[PDB]
This record gives structure tokens, sequence and C-alpha cells, in this order.
């Protein structure tokens, strides 16, 4: 069928091409030393859509499958765990090579917090995390599951955001977030650059089957992961010849409307309220493009990944995790397909590189997606 | 989430338990005798979703994957190549148990896809001649299918029982044989020996179940016109007895023609092609009547949902290919699932922790189209 999904393409026009070695090859690599010698560390997946591919007419479609990062379902671990860990190695002056084996404080829509969750448990600190309203309850029962203090609370993420920052200073909590902001800046630094281990798996994963990757699509909230991996991409690749492309949902496009501007200006997990700083100078830096798309460009990309075509291996994937594939899905059946590929420079020889950056964390939401239908084209 | 969809469930009032010696575990030796001379015989995989008949509340659920079949697919092949070469060795006086390799004849029917494409696959495999007729709004795609194979292939201006009325009347004028999956005045020794084809499967399913140890308390068959649970139903009863199975016959709501001649006593467009019905098979529907548990009248969106959780697999499950008419049987048990009424619906249909469900996948992604429209899009989707 043909159908016509919104998906706004806007060039960068802030593009400078400036590199970041605070986000690179030399600090992923300490990032990766650090998870390797984490207990059941193992290189996630890069699935071959080959069948796909030859559909939508690529030549590889390439998917980081960060649904199997230890028992977790999702990638924010990496981030998470080594700020926490680096937190701890610099107030017990200790050296990060060494891994032998007191309270954090987040806010989360699901992801970050099981992450800091886990990490807590893991180092036998303890570990309070906020929802904001209408969060999923397995979601919430996966962080108590770990043993961690988990409240939810009447306010969206924005405001929930405040009430965690309001509490830890009045009750000694270190604030372990995922975004930055003016006085805090050192843990969401350490967390894109734990975050650039699965852009180093990745490379070592794609010089083993022996190409080189043209394009990225990155999904962003905060564009906290976006930010690292790009920034680690473009350190191995070059920002001129890797063709990135950042996808945000329709309702909270903070990033875009922030490349539309220049300055700073649905799915949990992609909203958004104010883009982080740390993300936005190196997307506004290295990003090729950003994409604003309608809400059920991410429930197609999770049909399609939980459905794969010809012998092509399935991926569970959630809602914010299957988005990037969604966008190459819907450009498929558009029809405008022929102006929508020439614009993202998609063609036979693109090797696209996809992060699926969850699996099915709310098995409700994920099955209605798949089985019912909800969110459907139409 | 939960939700409503239209699953209107009716007991069989004139079941008797008569079975038919026509349809037997003899006769489906027979049948697999035959089919395994062929070459590409393979048994298809019966596929155990332990995972979803967990959170099903059921025991065991189990789906024979005809997807698998000859490369068809689809099962229809089983049918109409074994009349095929019934017929060829009435024409020739041979023994059917002896043959195997190889005038020219040629073959007639309707279908509105896997039938004829069964029929024009096994023309070509013998060196004959195939000419197959279909219903206007025919999928291309199984057009192309058949005309892949060597045969003649031609989309009428009418639907499928005046369609077949046509192929009746151009192989009478140009000498065709008439290979038909339905019966009616004067023409029922073939569709005989296609429901004996059939057969095959359920002999396989029977066979895999006792490698596992299992026994069936449930097959959903679904029904077009009825060959199919017919022939399958026929020889399962002569298996585990028409009282120790609980058959359950499913149609599609604009189709209903078993279920409406079931709540009646006598015989009486849909996404899933493949199970219209105009007037029923008579020799499907004496069985039906005689041994069909219950009659499901089903909702379009049933069998989309069969499609989506079988080509989406939970937990563990092994993944299945399954078409419009192909998933509307395990369609069924996830509707039930998911309905405000799952408790009484259940019961209703004897279905318990203890229930080993059997049911038939008839096809696979036949029509690529649609199927990706339902598992991708979202097409003929709950709410
Ligand atoms: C905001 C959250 N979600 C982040 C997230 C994102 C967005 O990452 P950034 O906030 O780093 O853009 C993408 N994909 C998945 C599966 C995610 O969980 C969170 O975990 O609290
Ligand atoms: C009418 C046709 N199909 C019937 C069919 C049926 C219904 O079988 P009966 O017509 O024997 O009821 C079930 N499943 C699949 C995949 C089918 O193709 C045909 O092949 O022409």
């Amino acid at each position: 069928s043909v159908f016509s999904l919104k998906i706004d393409i806007a060039d960068n026009k802030f593009f400078n091409g400036e590199t970041s070695p605070l986000f690179s090859q030399s600090q992923a690599k300490l990032a990766r030393q650090f998870h390797q010698k984490i207990a059941g560390y193992r290189p996630t997946p890069l699935c071959a859509l080959d069948d796909l591919a030859n559909l939508f007419g690529v030549k590889k479609i390439l998917v980081k499958d960060e649904s199997k990062r230890f028992g977790l379902n999702a990638f924010k671990m990496l981030g998470g765990a080594y700020a926490i860990a680096q937190l701890l190695c610099e107030k017990y002056h200790l050296d990060i090579e060494t891994l032998s084996f007191m309270t954090f404080a987040t806010t989360t829509d699901g992801n970050h917090g099981r992450g800091v969750a886990w990490a807590a448990q893991q180092l036998g600190q303890n570990a309070v995390i906020y929802m904001p309203k209408g969060s999923a309850q397995e979601r919430v029962d996966a962080i108590l599951n770990l043993g961690a203090e988990c409240i939810v609370t009447d306010m969206n993420y924005d405001d929930t955001v405040r009430l965690t920052m309001q509490h830890a200073q009045q009750h000694g909590w270190e604030v372990v977030q995922d975004t930055a902001w003016e006085g805090y800046t050192k843990i969401p630094t350490w967390i894109m650059q734990g975050y650039a281990t699965l852009a180093d798996e990745a490379v070592e994963q794609m010089r083993e089957m022996g190409v080189t990757p043209t394009h990225v699509l990155l999904q962003a909230g905060v564009g906290a992961m976006a930010g690292g991996v790009l920034g680690y991409l473009v350190d191995v690749y070059s920002p001129q010849n890797l063709h990135s492309i950042i996808v945000e949902p329709d309702k909270a496009d903070c990033i875009y409307r922030s490349g539309v501007k220049g300055d700073i200006v649905i799915m949990a997990g992609l909203a958004c309220g104010e883009p982080n700083p740390l993300g936005w100078e190196i997307l506004r830096n290295c990003a090729t493009q950003f994409i604003s798309c309608q809400d059920s460009v991410a429930a197609l990309g999770m049909r399609v990944l939980g459905n794969p075509y010809g012998n092509d291996p399935r991926i569970i994937s959630g809602e914010s995790g299957a988005v990037g594939l969604g966008v190459l899905a819907a450009v498929h059946y558009h029809p405008q397909r022929q102006s929508l590929m020439e614009k993202l420079a998609l063609n036979k020889d693109a090797v696209v590189l996809v992060i699926s950056t969850e699996g099915d964390t709310d098995v409700k939401h994920y099955r209605e997606v798949v089985w019912e239908g909800k969110h459907a084209v139409a």
C-alpha cells in the first residue's frame, strides 16, 4: 500500500564538521574497557537486514540490537553505570582500569533509571528513581525488581526533573541524570562517553563484515545518545563522509526545532522539552540532517523489525527503539519515495546503520502495536 | 488491551458422531504413501507455541505449518495432485500404489488462489496441461503464480460459483478434465479424492504429536466450502473419535455458509480469500454436520490478528508466516484472550489449562502485498 506519513526532513545549515575529542575513539575505548570487565559482557548483535535492504533499494541495512545489553533490554545501562563508576573513582581516589568489587537519584520515563538502579545494586549503593505520571507499571516494577526506590509523580518529566533536584540537594543524594544544565555537566559527559561503547562495538562488527557505513540514523530525546554516538562515529568516519540523520517524534522535536532556529528551542524515551546542551553541540556541528516524524512511524518500525522480510533476522524493538528503521520503511511506501530517497542521499550503494535502542520494555504496548495494530498506518 | 471482535459460537445441534469410512486412517495412509513418492516431499513442521499457550491459559498450541508444503506456500496441492494422479490411473488402468514417475490431458478448475496453483503444479510435474479460472478481484500475484507454472489463467467478470459453472461448460466444450475442490449434483468422485488427499497433513500431525507424546483435545478448522475441514476432521475423528475431539469450525463473517448451515441443519467480499463460500461442499458438510462440535462465525479482523500473532511470536516461540485464510483459527484464540468475556468464551469453547489445541496454518504469505499490510501497516486493526 502507498501511504503518506509525516516525515519532515531539514538540512543542518549550522554544520561545521568540528569534532569533539571529548567523545572520540580513545575515550570510547576506555569506556569499553570498563564494560568488558562487567560480568556477562557480550557485544550486542549487529543484524544484517539484507532482504529488507534489497526491498528498500539500498545496499545494507544494519541494526545494532541493544535489547541484548545484559538483561536490561536497553542500551542506557552503558552510560549510567560508567558515570557511577567514574563518580566513585573520583571520590575514592582510584584508577578506572581496576574494577574491584552512597545514593544515586534520577528522573526517568523508563530505561535510564533502570540502568542507574542496576548499577547501584551491582555496587552495593542505594538508588531513588523518580518517574512522571502515566509511566508504565512494568517499568516501575523493573526498578523495584532491582531493589531501588521508585516514586511516580503527578507532573511531566521536565517538572519531575526539578523535584529530583530539590530532593537531592536537601537530602544529600548524588544526581545521576542523563541531561546537562548550567552547573551540571560532569556526569552527563561520562554518560555520553559510556554510550559510545555501542558505536565502538558496531564499528568492530562492521569491519568484520568488511563494510563502510555511508549513513547513520539516530533517534533523539534530549540527544545524549545521538551526541555521544555521533561524536564517536565522526571521529572514526569523518563528519563529511557519514550522512547522519537525527530522528525525533513530531510532538517533541526539540533538536529539530533547535537546528531550524540555530539556538536552543508520545513514545517514552524521546520526550524532550529542553535539549541536552552537550548533545546539541555535537549534533549542531556534525549532524547532516534532522527529521521530525509522525508518531505512527515508530509503530511501523517495530512491526517491520519484529516480523522481518525474507530470511532476515527478527528483532524485538520498542517504540523509541524502532523509529530510525521506521523512517526507512515510511520512506519506502511514501508516494514521494524517489525525492525522499534523494534528499537523504539513500541509493543502491547506501550502507545504513540503525540503532535499536530498546526491546519490548513495555510488553503491553509492544504487543498492542505489533498484534493489535494500534497506531496503524491508516 | 481489552477489545471485542465479533466471535459468535454455535453448538452443532445436529452432532451424532457418525464417522466416515471414506475418510479414515487407511485411506490417509494410501494418500501419504502417494505423496512420499513425489520429489521434494517433507512433512511440514508442527510448531509448538509453548509461550503463547501459557499466555492464553491452555496447555499446548500446536500449529501445522502448511506454508512449507512442496514450495507452494499452501496445503491445497495435497488433494489436487492426488485426484489428478487417480484420474491418470483410471485413464491408463494403472495401479496407484506402484506408479511414481510420469496422450496429453488438460486439467481445468476454478480457484481463488491455492487450489488452481496446486492443480497447475501437478499438471506441470506430469507434463500435462492446465487451464485455471479465477473470480473477479483475484490478487494479481496469485494469477502470476499459476502462469509461472506454465498453465493458462483467466480472471472472469463473475463470482466464484458462476466461474465454476463456466469452467464446467468450457471443459465439456473442449474435452477437459474438471478438477474442482467442491461437489454438486453429478460431480462427487474427484472432490472425494481431493478431500482424501488433504488427510496427509493430519496423518503427519498425528504422527508428530505422537513423537511429542501429546494428544489433542481441540482442533480449529477454517472453512471455505468445507472440503479441508471435512477431509481433515473425518480422519481425525477416526483417530481420536468424534466425542473426544472438541472440533471448532471457523468462518469469516461475510461468508459463513457452514455456520449458517450449522444453526439450521441444512445447506444454506472477505479479506480471507480462500474462505469465501456461496454454496457449501455437501461432501464436507456431511462430516461437519455429524462430528463438528461447534461452528464459529467471526469478524475479518480476527484473521488479521492471527496473522500478526503468528508472524511475531510470543516469548521464544517459533515464527510462522501465515496468510489471511491461514491464520484465522489462531486468531480466534487470540481474540478470545483479549475479550472482556474471555472466561465465559473459554468455558463455551471448553478451553482450559489442559487443552491441547491443534491449529492448521493452511497457507503462508500467498498475497505478499496484503500480508505486509496486515503485519507492518496494521491493516484491519483491532481498533
Ligand atoms: C529519556 C529516556 N529515554 C531515552 C531513550 C532514548 C533517547 O536518548 P537521549 O535522551 O539520549 O536522546 C532513545 N532510545 C531509548 C530506548 C531511550 O530509552 C530515559 O531513559 O529516561
Ligand atoms: C477456495 C480455495 N481455497 C480454500 C482454502 C481454505 C478453505 O478450504 P475449503 O475450500 O476446503 O473449505 C482454507 N485455507 C486456504 C489457504 C485455502 O486456500 C482455493 O484454493 O481455490
